[PDB]
């Protein structure tokens, strides 16, 4: 599809059997989701942006459904103010910036 | 043009006659740039990022060029990990997300 940027590009995603609203974010290297339960092992990580850093849990090979597109990748879980779909997953659904 | 997201969407911008590197950021509502000198009066502005809210200086109607595309709008100046070109300017250059 073609999403204009007049407003926040929010989309519904399916992850860990749950449905959530997430921001299609080209500025994010990683995909960060609010506290939730995920299968598999994990390791600590610190990520930083505007406002500083937060500690999150890195889970790998996590499947996510985005607007009908199934993508697999690393997902960081932690106290993020907003759920963001990063480049590691945007590439998998073939998302690009155009102008 | 069409920009893929395998690597950070870093582009060259021009503000105040100087060239700088910035990130095309669909997850940012505003354009935030590192400390620099801009003309005119500024207003206070609080923006919320991954690590919390921070105070920045808001300058309006600032002339800025993004990858050759001219734009004139609000630019926020403050402590940021990258100079980020947010939605307020991405829309001015007709940038959209596609997949
Ligand atoms: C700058 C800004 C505004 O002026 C207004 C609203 C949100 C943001 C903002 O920081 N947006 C963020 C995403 C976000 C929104 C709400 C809560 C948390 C995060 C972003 O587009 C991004 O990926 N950024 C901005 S700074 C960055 C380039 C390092 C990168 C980043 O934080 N990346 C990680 C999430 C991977 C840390």
């Amino acid at each position: 599809p073609q999403i204009t940027l007049w407003k926040r590009p929010l989309v519904t995603i399916k992850i860990g059997g749950q449905l959530k609203e997430a921001l299609l974010d080209t500025g994010a290297d990683d995909t960060v989701i609010e506290e939730m339960s995920l299968p598999g092992r994990w390791k600590p990580k610190m990520i930083g942006g505007i406002g500083g850093f937060i500690k999150v849990r890195q889970y790998d090979q996590i499947i996510i459904e985005i607007c009908g597109h199934k993508a697999i990748g690393t997902v960081l879980v932690g106290p993020t103010p907003f759920n963001v779909i990063g480049r590691n997953l945007l590439t998998q659904i073939g998302c690009t910036l155009n102008f």
